[PDB]
RNA sequence: CUGCUGUGAAUCUGCCGGGACCACCCGGUAAGCCUGAAUACUUCCCAGUGACCGAUAGCGGAUUAGUACCGUGAGGGAAU
RNA sequence: UCUACCCAUGGCCAGGGUGAAGCGCGGGUAAGACCGCGUGGAGGCCCGAACCCACUUAGGUUGAAGACUGAGGGGAUGAG
RNA sequence: GAGUGAGAAUGCAGGCAUGAGUAGCGAUUAGGCAAGUGAGAACCUUGCCCGCCGAAAGACCAAGGGUUCCUGGGCCAGGCCAGUCCGCCCAGGGUGAGUCGGGACCUAAGGCGAGGCCGACAGGCGUAGUCGAUGGACAACGGGUUGAUAUUCCCGUACC
RNA sequence: GUGGGGCUGCAUGGGACCUUCGUUGGUAGUAGUCAAGCGAUGGGGUGACGCAGGAAGGUAGCCGUACCGGUCAGUGGUAAUACCGGGGUAAGCCUGUAGGGAGUCAGAUAGGUAAAUCCGUCUGGCAUAUAUCCUGAGAGGUGAUGCAUAGCCGAGAGGCGAAUUCGGUGAUCCUAUGCUGCCGAGAAAAGCCUCUAGCGAGGACAUACACGGCCCGUACCCCAAACCAACACAGGUGGUCAGGUAGAGAAUACUAAGGCGUACGAGUGAACUAUGGUUAAGGAACUCGGCAAAAUGCCCCCGUAACUUCGGGAGAAGGGGGACCCACAUGGCGUGUAAGCCUCGGCCCAAGCGUGAGUGGGUGGCACAAACCAGUGAGAAGCGACUGUUUACUAAAAACACAGGUCCGUGCGAAGUCGCAAGACGAUGUAUACGGACUGACGCCUGCCCGGUGCUGGAAGGUUAAGAGGACCCG
RNA sequence: AAUUCCUUGUCGGGUAAGUUCCGACCUGCACGAAUGGCGUAACGACUUCUCAACUGUCUCAACCAUAGACUCGGCGAAAUUGCACUACGAGUAAAGAUGCUCGUUACGCGCGGCAGGACGAAAAGACCCCGGGACCUUCACUACAACUUGGUAUUGGUGC
RNA sequence: UCUGAUCGUAUUGGGCCUCUAACCUCGGACCGUAUAUCCGGUUCAGGGACAGUGCCUGGUGGGUAGUUUAACUGGGGCGG
RNA sequence: UGUCGCUCAACGGAUAAAAGGUACCCCGGGGAUAACAGGCUGAUCUUCCCCAAGAGUCCAUAUCGACGGGAUGGUUUGGCACCUCGAUGUCGGCUCGUCGCAUCCUGGGGCUGGAGCAGGUCCCAAGGGUUGGGCUGUUCGCCCAUUAAAGCGGCACGCG
């Protein structure tokens, strides 16, 4: 976190991240592959996401999840790269071999150590391993839900999985929401708390560095015509003057897994509050 | 009589119809396939006909006519 | 092909102020924290042309024009 | 036997009156004189003055237009007036590329999309591909001529 | 159940018999294999990219000038000591300057879907050199004994045609996709070079000569009477050049190059309307309302209040000087030649050429930012935090949005949405994320109520559909 | 009070005078806490009020110049239109008279101006009512999309 | 055989458990395929008679559609 | 054949089954029907009387005149719906006015509870005059300075 000083009204409140931990400005050529912004919306063309305005154009930088080979192979971070869209930083692997990729970079990976794949590993802030060797207790990240799926879970910034006890063939994990879902065991998962924990602590300032970003302005309901959303016209400020519901009518309750579907895993659900 | 979804048999003392349904009599032989004429129609061509029009009529069009023009376009659409 | 938004790829923004972080020096101290000085040139910063709008007023009001013209007006490195 | 009788439907098509020989004649630059051409001159042709634009009202392109360019001719149509003039009318001519702008080179957004999947049917998507510059790669400059073309022709020197 | 006795059986660590692996001895550096070159449709590098902003080097242009050609522009003065016009020339080819960037050689490895001498990766070695390589504005030479051009001539065409140095100023153009920052993190593919796979007995290079070079566009307009506007329409239209003198400037005033006088005129002091001008005295009394005008306005010094989120407010407010000539001044500053020194070199550098700013003395006017251009200011309240967005064509705002806030949903081909479905967006994202709802920075707060209506959970009761179940009844 | 009808409430400030403005009182018809409450530096072509300077806004208008208007020459429309050698008064009338009544005034035809009337032109009233549409809303009615419940088919064995 | 407690053999339903063979997997690896995150196939790893899709059936359902929403009335509305 | 099932009560009963908004509105109509103006009326309003109970030290009448009665005007709120809905543009202000007298000033007079100056009231009289500001969109009104005075009204609440 770096807080400008208050110079103009916009960047008054604003801060920066320091992205401290960065070693190269630019990334690989050879990994950087090319992703257009779709705009919100689908092969029809509609917009399908509201709010997706265009953003600065990005980079795709692919990581992969996986790791399923050269677990035994060591490898070392090179620098620590920044990633427009991810909400981290992304550490790059040398490996002995000497092909190189992308991690999602967890919490005290400096630049030179040396961590490995594999199911001999050390537990270690860094490495991948599957939940069969990993000690109950540790904080691991990206698990991933299916396996050789490819990391699903824990991606983002600061923001990690806790091991509980595994009992056999299932392992209970209890997300970053406190919901508690029964991965099997032979799926990988990447031991340490996820880098750039120092974000979420930004606040973006002004109005338009929200739309650098990506995100166009939200028109709330209540403003609209009575065709326009439920929240209707009205004469004045209108509360809503019905329920509050989505633009498409549908009631703000829910909205979970419909009944019958594969929750044989989610052995408890997150809480309200 | 016919579609979809389930159930689902019998071959002649069988089976189906005779306006719910049952009994007797009558009729017919399903779950297989073709089948001409009688009938409808007129882009085109021929031969005619008119108590049909005679150039604001008769086709939008007797004259460069689906032309000029109008319209992004579909489309509209003259006059002599 | 107008206009509303979005995607890809280009191009444009005369000129003049202001002086943030960082950096370098000096004071300070135990190091600090911090305080002056230069550099540096940030900003949905400032003044103002192109350019984009259209606030006020006058005209026009069978207009020069089926929405413009003149004096002023706002933005003008950015949500352009 | 009737498409059978109009004065009126803010009725329709053509024609023509009233307003009326009225209002206008489309800017913020401005014309004058001399001489000519001609039946005819405020406007056309030339000279001398005067004024206007000069980040344009100058010079070059894209797009779009279509011969409007040049030469000769014309002045019943048009030009908001007249016209000998014209961006109008007629007839003939004029547009020359290894290097410029493209294609034969390449792809972005996106379009189409073999098969394929989905779909009662029509069709909806989409993979390989294959098109799509507003971008990338690629070899040329200076002068001269025509009544009209010039990095195109020619001259001098180059490069792929 | 209590400890010590057991054989044997299973289980464990270690060396040895065979096997297998390792090692040297003759052969077998021979039967074996690669080695000229084109080298991929394959591999790898490169192509390969953003925004802002100086600083330096240049250069285009421009202004002067040595020098060349010329004029006497019927006036008071000026014969060349004044004035007018010249004072040019490109791509390429040489050199490799300023600037900018790069460690190189060997060994090992299968990581790059097969193979790699290439590319990665790890080891070491010698290197930090103004070395070498790469890139590269510009200067210089050549291109150019040509082409050009001011003028000269007779007379539309022809020919002749001198000098062609030096400074200064200065780009938004070039170096430059460079460099330093910064967060918002900035197309791919052909091309180019290399690597082997594979082709291969021919093939590469140089010099010369002779050749081939396809298709379309090419006129003319192009900020317009030729395009879109029904019109020879006061509107609209993207890009490239960017002269001078003042000026900070592409503002504006005049003006060069070049183009226009653009298509109803002649008049005439009517009223009145439109656009301009000026006004005694008063100065908002006008009026819905200081609307419209008028005023202020530039540069440098002095000066600055409450309030404050400590950044501002602020150019607050208010005030002073500004012209021309001369003196310090042959001074400074910039640039830089010859000479001077040192080791496409560097330093200073008389002169020249340019240019402030200030003190001092004057001079003149009514007026010295003299024209054009060019903030009106202050105090208070309401709403909105702000910059933005909006009803094309009567509403621009207090409405919208916004940064921030809380809640609800969403565990992942998610929720949600578009589609009949597959499929797609969300997102090549993963609860610090996405979607929805409300509020709208900041600061202090956000109280009570679950009865109604919704939402979330719970099945103990009542009430409830099809499907099974066919008593009794009827034909 | 962007909410307060009564209400120009009442008191205080500014003004010579203040239904608007600023501070306060509380009897809030009918403020009130994320349809947020109260504040608030900066910001506003926002709304309201006060002042300084300055002015034709005014007291109270004047003069000058252009472009029209006016005159002469050229081309030359338009909306409107039952007529026509289309006076005024007091009346009368579908209740506001150029046309009817009784009087009064007035030669014929133009031109430049002003706009009282022609219930002036334009637009088959935007208000109001009747009829019909549209679109929007909801605990109006009736359906449907979508979501969801159970049966049965796809669809089976095993044990309790 | 009865007023009724009961097993064992079939049928017939309800519930639960697990299994794998239907089916499902946007979970992997190979093949079509030189190219290919589509699609198809083989196999592994999983779910698993559940889900999904038919047919039948009850709910919620301004999300959407069609329409109704009286007349008298000293103009209509409110009242009656 | 006999009877039964309907606040079908909007009771001759449009369906077994149905509520609202539109200032975003649209279309066909209507002066059958409202708004603004005009017209009839005159409840109300305005001006003026008739009677005289009383107040006025006495005295009804100098001046007020209750309780009652009768009218004028057509200016207030109206009542009616006759003109106009195939269009009669609204309040204020400004500019320009013309008329009435039921006179605010000036002029002439009668009576006084008129000593004088100044008043009151009535009668005659319309020639001219009848201010400028503050607040309000304001008509009205309050106010501040004056004045001889700061008239009342009509004319589509004169005049787009």
């Amino acid at each position: 976190i770096r807080k400008y000083k208050p110079t103009t009204p916009g960047r008054r409140g604003a801060s920066v991240s320091d992205f401290a931990e960065i070693t190269r400005s630019t990334p690989e050529k050879s990994l950087v592959r090319p992703l257009h912004g779709k705009g919100g919306r689908n092969a029809h063309g509609r917009i399908t996401t509201r709010h997706k305005g265009g953003g600065h154009k990005r980079a795709y930088r692919v990581i992969d999840f996986r790791r399923h080979d050269k677990d035994g192979v060591n490898a070392k971070v090179a620098h620590i790269e920044y990633d427009p869209n991810r909400t981290a930083n992304i550490a790059l692997l040398h490996y002995l071999d000497g092909e190189k990729r992308y991690i999602i970079a967890p919490q005290g990976l400096k630049q030179g150590d040396v961590i490995e794949s594999g199911a001999n590993a050390d537990i270690k802030p860094g490495n991948n391993l599957p939940l069969r060797n990993i000690p109950a207790g540790t904080v691991i990240h990206a698990v991933e839900l299916r396996p050789g799926g490819g990391a699903k879970l824990a991606r983002s910034a600061g923001v990690s999985i806790q091991l509980l006890g595994k009992e056999g063939t299932y392992a209970a994990l209890r997300m970053p929401s406190g919901e508690i879902r029964r991965v099997d065991v032979r799926c990988r998962a990447t031991v340490g708390e996820v880098g750039n924990a120092e974000q979420s602590n930004i606040n973006w300032g002004k109005a338009g560095r929200m739309r650098w970003k990506g995100k166009r302005p939200t028109v709330r309901g209540v403003v609209m015509n009575p065709v326009d959303h439920p929240h209707g016209g009205g004469e004045g400020k209108t509360s809503g003057g019905r329920h509050p519901v989505s633009p498409w009518g549908k009631p703000e309750g829910r909205t979970r897994k419909p009944n019958k579907p594969s929750d044989k895993l989610i052995v408890r659900r997150r809480r309200t509050g």
